[PDB]
């Protein structure tokens, strides 16, 4: 079920959503299900190049993007530009984590070299219901 992400692609993605979570709200999430939050959309920028600021953080999967690749591409067909359709994701092997996460916290951005590909935030995040 898709859910209300503030995302900034450029309402051209093709497929942005989140197995359980709730967007926009404290994005709540459920367990026993796997919470593989998503986003993609096709490069309409042009710039051969990528960059990104994802950050998932879960209690026993600190998920995070302080700059792992070079510039979204170790994490995506680099080369956005406007030639090229990809998309990014954050799977999630959801066994059940029981009620509430110790902690949690969701936010993404993906800048080319002309603006943001694509982005998507979830202001706070809590486990359970």
């Amino acid at each position: 079920d898709q859910v209300d992400v503030k995302d900034c692609a450029n309402n051209e993605i093709k497929k942005v959503m989140v197995d359980g979570c709730h967007g926009s709200d404290p994005c709540i999430i459920h367990r026993g299900k796997p919470f593989t939050l998503e986003a993609l959309f096709d490069a309409n920028q042009n710039t051969k190049t990528a960059k990104i600021e994802i950050k998932a953080s879960l209690d026993g999967l600190e998920i995070d993007v302080p700059g792992i690749d070079t510039n979204a591409c170790h994490f995506v067909k680099c080369p956005l530009v406007k030639g090229q359709q990809y998309d990014i994701k954050y799977t999630w092997n959801v066994p059940k984590i029981a009620p509430k996460s110790e902690n949690v916290v969701v936010t993404v951005k993906l800048i080319g070299d002309n603006g943001v590909l694509a982005c998507a935030i979830a202001t706070h995040g809590k486990i359970r219901d």
